[PDB]
């Protein structure tokens, strides 16, 4: 059962425990387990259902209960430690490309993530990347139990301002600010103090929305009117290694108002992968 795993080291945390890369002891096969909740039976009940080559495979559960994953040498955080400066834009682009596949598979199966950050996207030595972390996903965007959001700095601008729900244009933002992140050798957009200061970095970046762009900003539970920072000119300031088709798609997932934010499909079809 259990004990039919060897514990190698820790590798992480997930939103409900513990994981660790660990030996299958009868075959020796390499794996990533996360031993424990809401969050363990909702992976599991998901993970059942979404099975894609960008979304880390569940292939076993123990019962203390054992999830047994796929295992990657490295998440993108650990992955960005290694590369030590600019990735090349290619590796940008293939890595953008993969997240979107498997964003695009969840959001037309009614899944939106969540929770998506460097930590929760795994690197395999082949530059495969996969989803992972499916403990706090919503299906259908019904809320399942909580305050229990993302970490702060891959947070939308309805979120900061206290959305309760959204749709899939949450991942979205979160694959914008990823981008921003790997397009810049793995330096964060957007990295807020406390929700204040971050909806301060963000809407001097991209400008404060306006009641035209906007209509609904001004009702949500936790709303704040901001100064009126102007939209930057051009984000080439921030991400001066990405092309100007780069940038486009960059300020596309960026959207503050949700609904305006493109999907994971219509990004995949944008002209930055024209030659991929
Ligand atoms: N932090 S690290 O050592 O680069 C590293 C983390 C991982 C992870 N693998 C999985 C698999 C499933 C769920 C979460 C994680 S985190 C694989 S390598």
């Amino acid at each position: 059962g259990s004990q039919k795993y060897e514990k190698l080291e820790k590798i992480g945390e997930g939103t409900y425990g513990t994981v660790f890369k660990a030996k299958n002891r009868e075959t020796h096969e390499i794996v990533a387990l996360k031993r424990v909740p809401s969050s363990a039976l909702r992976e599991i009940c998901l993970l059942k259902e979404l099975k894609h080559k960008n979304i880390v495979r569940l292939h076993d559960v123990l019962h203390k209960l054992t999830l047994v994953f796929e295992f990657c040498d490295q998440d993108l955080k650990k992955y960005f430690d290694s590369c030590n400066g600019d990735l090349d834009p290619e590796i940008v682009k293939s890595f953008l490309f993969q997240l979107l596949k498997g964003l695009g598979f969840c959001h037309s199966r009614n899944v939106l993530h969540r929770d998506l950050k460097p930590q929760n996207l795994l690197i395999n030595r082949n530059g495969e990347l996969k989803l992972a972390d499916f403990g706090l996903a919503r299906a259908f965007g019904i809320p399942v139990r909580s305050a229990e959001v993302v970490t702060l700095w891959y947070r939308p601008p309805d979120v900061l301002f206290g959305a309760k729900l959204y749709s899939t244009s949450i991942d979205m933002w979160s694959a914008g600010c990823i981008f921003a992140e790997l397009a810049n050798a793995g330096r964060p957009l957007f990295p807020g103090n406390d929700v204040d200061d971050q909806l301060k970095r963000i809407f001097r970046l991209l400008g404060t929305p306006t009641e035209e762009q906007w209509p609904s900003m001004t009702k949500l539970p936790d709303y704040k009117p901001y100064p009126m920072y102007p939209a930057t000119t051009s984000l080439v300031n921030v991400v001066p290694k990405l092309n100007a088709t780069g940038r486009d798609l960059l300020q596309n997932l960026l959207k503050c108002n949700p609904v305006q934010r493109i999907s994971a499909e219509e990004a995949l079809q944008h002209p930055y992968f024209s030659d991929f």
